[PDB]
């Protein structure tokens, strides 16, 4: 009843900066070529989408965020041969075109298409599909979840199981893949190995997950808040330390627990100086660490090269180093075969309409993910 | 006729910083258990023993640098079980004790015994076998051969092949092994890639000898001086550039040239400018980034994270990642079966007593590598 029709439906727009969420009537175009129009069923809030709202991260105003979801196409453009009508879906935020070079290689999956890099808010063909109240409206890397509906590029949507539970299956759009992956795919992580996750987030909850997979013998968990470690040992930490408890930097802390420095690190937070030190608290000669979380636009950190020169690797990663549509559905497999779980990462469940509620509680420290139902 | 007697003999003795080095005769001690007197043969000139002159690599002063040799061993101290006194040796600036976790790990090669991390410039019992003027002198990284004669302890110490040149084996000592190594096991340049090199010294040079060897289809060499194009190309470059020849910063140039960015790059200088132009100019999914070049002492560089999220690796090494003890005696013996070539790096030679020339050569930029013989 909809197909080639402009939808009116709910969304939740953000109009500028370090304001709510505005729920409101959206304006949803047909989808064109090559894109897909997709009914959304549940949506992740990620620290991601908080960090459009805080100025952390920069892309253009004003904006449908959300990115970590499921749905179900209500319709597809012209050319489309991936998907069709019917089928649950999880959209990429990361594309995977499969022509360029990145898509191309063996290890890369930060593929050429992406909006990332220079961000610019539109579909592929550099418009948008949205319009509220007369205005255009910006997409948000490709996706903008935060919608009753949303129209995607056919290269940013991969088809997942028919029988997949979506309001769980969600976060293998962003929170779960990205941490797991850093763990397995990026570092590598070794059987008996120890290893040391900085922030206690769904995204490093996942990488705790995703170390005990690999058979890390110790991992452990720093966070500031301590209310995070009674979860993260439930998924697999060994030890919990919280900076703030210490008279002495963290790195020296861990150096010692760790008998000369950790085996992997991993950096789940989005700040500079733990960036550093997450880099420092690993090994000198054979240590790895994998950075994870965003920095705020724009800034630069200061490190001492000599922490290189000594051996260490230090790498970073999108997505956990997951090429997206070949990834997604192969680990929505994986979760419908128990091989691993998400309802740990799952603190609580609203409707969509209380977007606002749920990044309250992301922001006072109380949630790890709330899923948001449509 | 020595053994257990205190030699007296010439070296070099650097009493200050930016001063010419003093050739003087000094006591050397004989060997303690565990340590082994050495009758030195050759040393080439690396840049490393120049920092040590300008104060860019601090280790304790006066001391009797030089690090990059081969000699004779003239005794042994009680226990000794891997070197006899006529043997032919190299020094080995890291040690391998064999026993540290770093030792037991299979890609470890910093070991912990090491004089580099907190210089102490002594030997391992924290005492020094040299006099001069009646002054104790400091040894350097544990080697210190810029004398007729060192005594160094038995971690740091390989046997090697009886009938090889010592006059070439020196640099297998440092320079050679420390490029080579830095492009075939710790970057592990591939068949078909690209690869970039900043820096066309002597290790430098090794490097695009490693990537050629490892089968590169294109090694870009990148220096301000051309007159190190020339010899670049022998050894193996398809390019080289200078970067003063450009309107654009050389990483746009490179990214340009590469179609996207680089497989490996190598900072073969010591500056943080291009430690930083060399992680850029990788390709910033896959790209994989190896810092050779010593950094001035204490300097921190500054860098956008941003560069490591996407995907790029970054590590650094030591002699090439390799396992000193290990691997000296197997590359010496590969060089004597012609698996590399080491004559391409002398472009000089000279006499120990005119070690000041060989000195003023580097610094005019007119030598790859000076050797000195005894
Ligand atoms: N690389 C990628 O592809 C992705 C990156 N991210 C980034 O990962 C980061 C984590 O995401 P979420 O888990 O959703 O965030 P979150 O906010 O739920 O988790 C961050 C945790 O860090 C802790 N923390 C804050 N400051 C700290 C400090 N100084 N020391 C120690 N712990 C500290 C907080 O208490 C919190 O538990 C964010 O920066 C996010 O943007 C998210 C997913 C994708
Ligand atoms: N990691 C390790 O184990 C080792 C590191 N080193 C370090 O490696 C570096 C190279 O050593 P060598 O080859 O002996 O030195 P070198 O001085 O002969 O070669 C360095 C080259 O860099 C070029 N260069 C200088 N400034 C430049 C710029 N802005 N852009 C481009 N090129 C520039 C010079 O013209 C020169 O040809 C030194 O810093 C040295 O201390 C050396 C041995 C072992
Ligand atoms: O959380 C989802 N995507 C992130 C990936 C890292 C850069 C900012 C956006
Ligand atoms: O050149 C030989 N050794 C170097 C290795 C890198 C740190 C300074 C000393
Ligand atoms: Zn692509
Ligand atoms: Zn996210
Ligand atoms: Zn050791
Ligand atoms: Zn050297």
């Amino acid at each position: 009843s909809t197909a080639g029709k402009v939808i009116k439906c709910k969304a939740a727009v953000l109009w500028e900066e370090k304001k709510p969420f505005s729920i409101e009537e959206v304006e949803v175009a047909p989808p064109k070529a090559h894109e897909v129009r997709i009914k959304m069923v549940a949506t992740g809030i990620c620290r991601s989408d908080d960090h459009v709202v805080s100025g952390t991260l920069v892309t253009p105003l004003p904006v449908i965020a959300g990115h970590e979801a499921a749905g179900i196409v209500e319709s597809i453009g012209e050319g489309v041969t991936t998907v069709r009508p019917g089928d649950k879906v999880i959209p990429l935020f990361t594309p995977q075109c499969g022509k360029c070079r990145v898509c191309k290689h063996p290890e890369g999956n930060f593929c050429l298409k992406n909006d990332l890099s220079m961000p610019r808010g539109t579909m592929q063909d550099g418009t948008s599909r949205f319009t509220c109240r007369g205005k255009p409206i910006h997409h948000f890397l490709g996706t903008s979840t935060f919608s009753q509906y949303t129209v995607v590029d056919e290269i940013s949507v991969a088809k997942i199981d028919a029988a997949s539970p979506l309001e769980k299956v969600c976060l293998i759009g962003c929170g779960f893949s990205t941490g797991y992956g850093s763990a397995v795919k990026v570092a590598k992580v070794t059987q008996g190995s120890t290893c040391a996750v900085f922030g206690l987030g769904g995204v490093g909850l996942s990488v705790i997950m995703g170390c005990k997979a690999a058979g890390a013998a110790r991992i452990i968990g720093v966070d500031i808040n301590k209310d995070k470690f009674a979860k993260a040992k439930e998924v697999g930490a060994t030890e919990c330390v919280n900076p703030q408890d210490y008279k002495k930097p963290i790195q020296e802390v861990l150096t010692e627990m760790s008998n000369g420095g950790v085996d992997f690190s991993f950096e789940v937070i989005g700040r500079l100086d733990t960036m550093v030190t997450a880099l420092s608290c690993c090994q000198e000669a054979y240590g790895v660490s994998v950075i994870v979380g965003v920095p705020p636009d724009s800034q630069n950190l200061s490190m001492n090269p000599m922490l290189l020169l000594s051996g260490r690797t230090w790498k970073g990663a999108i997505f956990g180093g997951f090429k997206s549509k070949d990834s997604v559905p192969k680990l929505v497999a994986d979760f419908m075969a128990k091989k691993f779980a998400l309802d740990p990462l799952i603190t609580h469940v609203l409707p969509f309409e209380k977007i606002n509620e749920g990044f309250d509680l992301l922001r006072s420290g109380e949630s790890i993910r709330t899923i948001l139902t449509f």
